[PDB]
């Protein structure tokens, strides 16, 4: 295996960066799920180490900040699930199992709880609770405005694995290849399903079904209310897709970019220029999917045929962790911690 050289493309746009700020060390060599999240012109963000902070969604420039790092005078907290905006709160999950609850007013610590395990995936946020899916195997679910455990359900037993949530349920991939759904209002279980015989396992529920990937990287979709198997396509080892309108997104092992129909493809078009290139999971921008690189590139691509229609150079410590789209903005923390705006 070896990395493809740098498309070359006719750029039908320039796009560019708007502004940059560094954000401690970033994840370095890490694996990490660490990424920007943005609200009310705000942008949030984080390093492994424990700094935390906002910035002025418009100029980059600081609000705050403050360092979670607490034998020895100090030691890294090791923040690893996030960064995750609601209501007057930053949550962020570490890799010593704790959850930070920060007010999004001053930085200063709301609350901070002692989960169950591992924190490595962002989380979720919905009717009053904080949803924490821990690294072996249990969903919890805290009140946002203490950060009390209201509920723990085993499931139970490398690629994130955020729960999503819809109409009163949560639903939960991961390890070991079964999906859950359980209600959010004291975790009863509902139903759940297996899927199985790196990978994002988040589940995606659009419109009453679950898209799922296995840890293997098959795509299956299932129904929202009794976890019955839609279609599954053994294709295998996709990494990170998304959904929108008819059609699935997404970016396999080998860094192949595709676009599938939503029910289960049909392969509309596969891209495989970006072969071994390290992608990030891909993010729908302005009508363009994009998706980063190690080397730090950006590549714009056509929805339509999958065609490259730009390409820019951003930072050369390379990038990891997702691309952020919303508001109008497009956000990116590269691997040395540095979060860009980017403008089209």
């Amino acid at each position: 295996v070896k990395m493809s050289p740098l498309p070359t493309v006719e750029n039908q746009f320039t796009p560019t960066t708007a502004w940059s700020t560094s954000v401690g060390s970033g994840i370095g060599n890490f694996y990490s799920n660490l990424h920007p999240a943005l609200a009310d012109n705000v942008v949030y963000a984080a390093d492994r180490a424990g700094l935390v902070k906002a910035l002025n969604a418009d100029d980059g420039k600081e609000i705050w900040s403050v360092s979670l790092a607490e034998w020895f005078s100090k030691e890294p907290a090791l923040l690893s699930g996030g960064v995750t905006v609601s209501g007057g709160h930053v949550y962020i999950g570490s890799e010593k199992a704790q959850v930070y609850a920060l007010n999004t007013s001053d930085g200063t610590v709301a609350w901070q709880t002692k989960v169950a395990g591992e924190a490595l995936s962002r989380p979720v946020v919905s009717d009053g609770l904080v949803l924490i899916h821990t690294s072996n195997g249990q969903l919890q679910a805290l009140n946002e405005a203490d950060g009390a455990v209201k509920w723990t359900v085993n499931l139970d037993m490398r690629g994130e694995s955020a729960p999503t949530t819809a109409f009163g349920a949560a639903v939960v991939g991961g390890d070991n290849g079964r999906v859950s759904a359980v209600l959010m209002e004291q975790g009863q279980m509902i139903w759940q399903q297996r899927i199985s015989q790196d990978v994002d396992t988040t589940p995606v529920v659009v419109n009453g079904v679950v898209f799922a990937l296995a840890y293997n990287g098959n795509l299956t979709a299932l129904d929202l209310r009794s976890g019955q198997i839609m279609w599954k396509r053994e294709l295998g080892s996709v990494n990170d897709f998304i959904v929108d309108g008819n059609r699935i997104y997404l970016v396999d092992q080998n860094d192949r970019v595709m676009a599938l129909t939503i029910d289960g493809g049909v392969t509309l078009w596969t891209q495989s220029d970006l072969l071994h290139r390290l992608l990030t999971s891909p993010v729908l921008y302005n009508g363009n999917l994009v998706v980063g690189d190690s080397e730090g590139y950006l590549h714009w691509i056509n929805v339509e045929d999958g065609r490259f229609v730009a390409q820019q150079k951003v930072d050369s410590s390379g990038f990891q962790t997702e691309p952020v789209a919303a508001d109008g903005k497009l956000l990116i923390q590269a691997k040395d911690g540095t979060v860009y705006s980017i403008t089209r």
